[PDB]
């Protein structure tokens, strides 16, 4: 029924960890730079918790915050309360990026068409996870090694998967 | 329609600069060494401007110059005036290397199967750029750090991408 491409944007470790104590467990500026380039000009869909850890709208993109709170407001951001409201808000969009965290990934999981996933080759201590996915009907359409250096201290790969349908 | 592998050979910086004042903006002998090793025994396809900055044929390879000039001639070099003429000239070749500059990269962009790209981690002053590429259905199949030393004063990586089709 929806016509925008629903894409996931996530970074995770070898045990699917995405978060620790409501924060990112790793510092990877180069990964962030890849994320900004890929998502620029497209809506970001993020969970209330995810957003408040940032505290500020990300420029050049519609920032849409998903919460059950019907009186929740933040300047420079739009607020949705469900999958369907997000779909209404993004009716005419080309592609939207589901941007985390876990609760919001779970929420949008039945509708994902494309998966932009960074895989970090390290086992972090974590408390928040990227949900399991059945990859049957999914094709890897892009893979490349991320930049490892003194500013980016882990090995990691950018992966993109597309659903076949 | 064509049977030869069409490969790009290019070095660019972090903003896609490949040229300044009809020349290379950097001196990297080690990068040249990798280029000669990789392209040896295979045709080089070069734009007229690119070639004249060199002024002489590169040994051990067919040098093919692309120009609109129907009376253009250079000793020890072959001359093509279109994509199709290059294809005709290279119909039996296993792999040809599109060797620059930008106008010629643009020209052969719809037909590229393999991308040999050096990425230089520096922002040069430039006037000539490597075209944007949609890398969907491309996979990185090789990546290695280039030699940084007193003779090669920048950080750079060799990348190879292959089209999946
Ligand atoms: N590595 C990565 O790619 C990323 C990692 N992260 C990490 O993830 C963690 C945050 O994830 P998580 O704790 O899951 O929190 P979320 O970001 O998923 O936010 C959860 C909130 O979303 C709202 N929500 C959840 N379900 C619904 C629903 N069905 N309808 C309406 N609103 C809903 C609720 O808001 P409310 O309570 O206000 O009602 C809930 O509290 C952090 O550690 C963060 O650093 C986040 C993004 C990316
Ligand atoms: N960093 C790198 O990997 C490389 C960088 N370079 C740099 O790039 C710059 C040169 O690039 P650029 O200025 O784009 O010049 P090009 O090498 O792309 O040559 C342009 C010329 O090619 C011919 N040409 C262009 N389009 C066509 C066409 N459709 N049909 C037939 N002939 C055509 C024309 O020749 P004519 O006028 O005779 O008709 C045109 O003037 C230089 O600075 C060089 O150093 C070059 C190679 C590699
Ligand atoms: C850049 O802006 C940020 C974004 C996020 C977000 C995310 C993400 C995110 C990342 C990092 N990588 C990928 N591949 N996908 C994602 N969805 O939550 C962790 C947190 C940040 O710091 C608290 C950010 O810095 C202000
Ligand atoms: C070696 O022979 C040369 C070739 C080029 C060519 C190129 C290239 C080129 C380079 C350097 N690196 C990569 N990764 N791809 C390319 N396509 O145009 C700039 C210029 C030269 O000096 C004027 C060369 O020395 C005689």
């Amino acid at each position: 029924h929806h016509h925008m491409r629903v894409s996931f944007m996530v970074a995770m470790d070898e045990n699917r960890v995405i978060g620790k104590d409501n924060n990112l467990p790793w510092r990877l500026p180069s990964e962030l730079q890849y994320v900004k380039k890929t998502t620029m000009g497209h809506p970001l869909i993020m969970g209330r918790k995810n957003y408040e850890a940032i505290g500020r709208p990300l420029p050049g993109r519609r920032n849409i915050i998903v919460t059950r709170n019907e009186g929740y407001h933040v300047e420079g951001c739009e607020v949705a309360h469900s999958v369907e409201e997000v779909f209404e808000l993004c009716k005419n969009e080309e592609e939207i990026f589901i941007f985390g965290g876990a609760q919001i990934y779970d929420l949008f999981l039945p509708y994902v068409d494309k998966l932009y996933i960074t895989k970090i080759h390290h086992a972090f201590e974590g408390d928040t996870f990227f949900p399991e996915m059945d990859m049957t009907n999914w094709k890897e359409v892009f893979v490349e090694k991320g930049l490892t250096d003194e500013k980016n201290p882990y090995t990691y790969y950018y992966h993109v998967y597309e659903k076949q349908q």
